[PDB]
């Protein structure tokens, strides 16, 4: 699709088998959410953005589907008040900005 | 253009007088820079991100310049660690979002 941006982007994905929400962000680095149980082992990291830093869990090779497609990457999992989609996970299905 | 995301998507900006760079950024609803220096009055605004909330100058109808258009919008002053070029100013460029 071709989405424009006078409201935040949310899609729908699938992760850890439950559909969730989250923010398609171009400016992210990183694809985090919150509340969701990944199996496996994870990795603790740090992010950082506007107002300070977050103590998340790092899981690697997880797969998202987004709302369509197949992805398998890194996802971060900590306390934040919004789910994310970055462009660590953008990059594989073709996400590109145009104007 | 169209911008893959394989890189962060920075962007040429003139704002105020003045060329910087910022991060084309659709998880941002304001434009926020720090190193930039708008003249006049300026009114006190608070923005959050992931890790809190920031206080920040709030600089109305300031021209900017991006890909050739030029826009006059909102300027937020502020301790982010990155210029964000947010919602805000991409919608008033036709930046949409695409897969
Ligand atoms: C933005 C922030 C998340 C705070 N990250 C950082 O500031 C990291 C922190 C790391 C650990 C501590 C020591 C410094 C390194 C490198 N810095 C990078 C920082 O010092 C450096 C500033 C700079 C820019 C241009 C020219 C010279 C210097 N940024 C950079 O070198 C490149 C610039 C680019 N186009 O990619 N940016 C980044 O490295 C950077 C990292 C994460 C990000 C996440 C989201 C959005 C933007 C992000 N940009
Ligand atoms: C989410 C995470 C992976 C940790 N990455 C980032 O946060 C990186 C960090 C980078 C270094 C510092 C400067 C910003 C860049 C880009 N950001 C992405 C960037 O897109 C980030 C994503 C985000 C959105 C909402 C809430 C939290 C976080 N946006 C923001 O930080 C913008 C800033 C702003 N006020 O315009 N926030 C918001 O637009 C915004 C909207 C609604 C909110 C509701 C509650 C609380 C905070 C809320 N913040
Ligand atoms: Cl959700
Ligand atoms: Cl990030």
């Amino acid at each position: 699709p071709q989405i424009t941006l006078w409201k935040r982007p949310f899609v729908t994905v699938k992760v850890g088998g439950q559909l969730k929400e989250a923010l398609l962000d171009t400016g992210a680095d990183n694809t985090i959410f919150e509340d969701i149980n990944l199996p496996g082992r994870w990795k603790p990291k740090m992010v950082g953005g506007i107002g300070g830093f977050l103590k998340v869990r790092e899981y690697d090779q997880v797969p998202i589907e987004i709302a369509g497609h197949k992805v398998i990457g890194t996802v971060l999992v900590g306390p934040t008040p919004v789910n994310v989609i970055g462009r660590d996970t953008m990059t594989q299905i073709g996400a590109t900005l145009n104007f």
